[PDB]
């Protein structure tokens, strides 16, 4: 049986009169202020491998690629998966980068080093170039075979389009709810020009179940309550639902 493919996502409710949208990003970044609490669990959930030796993989469509500041990208310590029309121009850049990318991280582990800190096996930092979704799996099973870890399709509203239409992978939503925090007894809503692709079927589960906080935790290998806990102005929960 074939391994699970998992989306990964914060989105806001946007309640329209036909349905409740879900927003996940304006003008090619994210739609809120930095949420550290969301950030943190997005990066220690992505980087922790399934089990020792291996490396997860994040697949994304160039444009988030191009959403993370440059000087942090590629994303470390996981394989980027960069999907793109353009593998040619893309790939150069992104060799580019990851370039400057190992220069920042071997200056990082020479002075760890110097200043006697303990160092250990760890997932290894990639990226790569694809020029579709089924490409970037295919191309990330070839390069890496037994040592790629879980696979996560990081978006954006393109790419995980593209992942809920692939052809029956268990496919599987780790999502991070933001709302604003009411001011008076209201809440106000975020403005975004980009959806999650399916929101409704979620909220309303149909086709997709909700699943409980403990399969979240299995999933993602870290405790997940799907409580709401409070971030400055917004609050956030981490909730799961898988297909039927
Ligand atoms: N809140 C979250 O969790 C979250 C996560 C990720 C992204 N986002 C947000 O979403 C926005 C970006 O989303 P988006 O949907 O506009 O962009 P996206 O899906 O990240 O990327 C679109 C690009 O991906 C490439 N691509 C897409 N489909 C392809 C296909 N079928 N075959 C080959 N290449 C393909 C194309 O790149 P080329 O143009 O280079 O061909 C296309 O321009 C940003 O605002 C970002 O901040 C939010
Ligand atoms: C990276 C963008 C694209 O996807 C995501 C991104 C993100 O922002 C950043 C920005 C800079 C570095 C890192 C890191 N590491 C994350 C946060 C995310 N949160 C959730 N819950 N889901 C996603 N898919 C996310």
């Amino acid at each position: 049986p074939t391994n699970p493919l998992t989306l990964i996502v914060a989105t806001t409710p946007i309640p329209t009169r036909e349905k409740t949208l879900l927003g996940i990003g304006l003008n090619g970044t994210l739609p809120w202020p930095r949420i550290k609490a969301d950030m943190s669990f997005f990066a220690r959930v992505t980087t922790r491998p399934p089990r020792p030796g291996t490396t997860n993989a994040m697949i994304m469509g160039r444009k988030t690629y191009d959403s993370v500041p440059k000087s942090l990208r590629p994303l470390g310590k996981r394989i980027n998966v960069i999907v793109t029309r353009d593998v040619e121009g893309v790939s150069k850049r992104v060799a580019e980068e990851l370039k400057e990318k190992r220069a920042k991280m071997a200056a990082a582990a020479a002075a760890a080093t110097s200043a006697g800190e303990n160092k250990e096996e760890g997932p290894i930092t990639d990226a790569i170039v694809s020029s579709g979704l089924e490409a970037a799996l295919e191309d990330v099973e070839e390069k890496f075979k037994g040592g790629l870890g879980s696979v996560f399709v990081i978006g954006g509203a393109e790419i995980y389009a593209t992942a809920l239409g692939l052809g029956g992978r268990p496919v599987r939503i780790v999502m991070t709810n933001v709302e604003k925090k009411g001011v008076d007894g209201e809440k106000a809503v975020f403005e975004c020009d980009t959806f999650f692709p399916i929101d409704e079927e979620l909220l309303m589960e149909k086709g997709w179940r909700k699943v409980s906080a403990e399969e979240v935790t299995e999933w993602v290998g870290e405790p997940v309550s799907g409580e709401w806990k409070d971030e400055g102005e917004v609050r956030i929960q981490m909730v799961g639902y898988e297909r039927v």
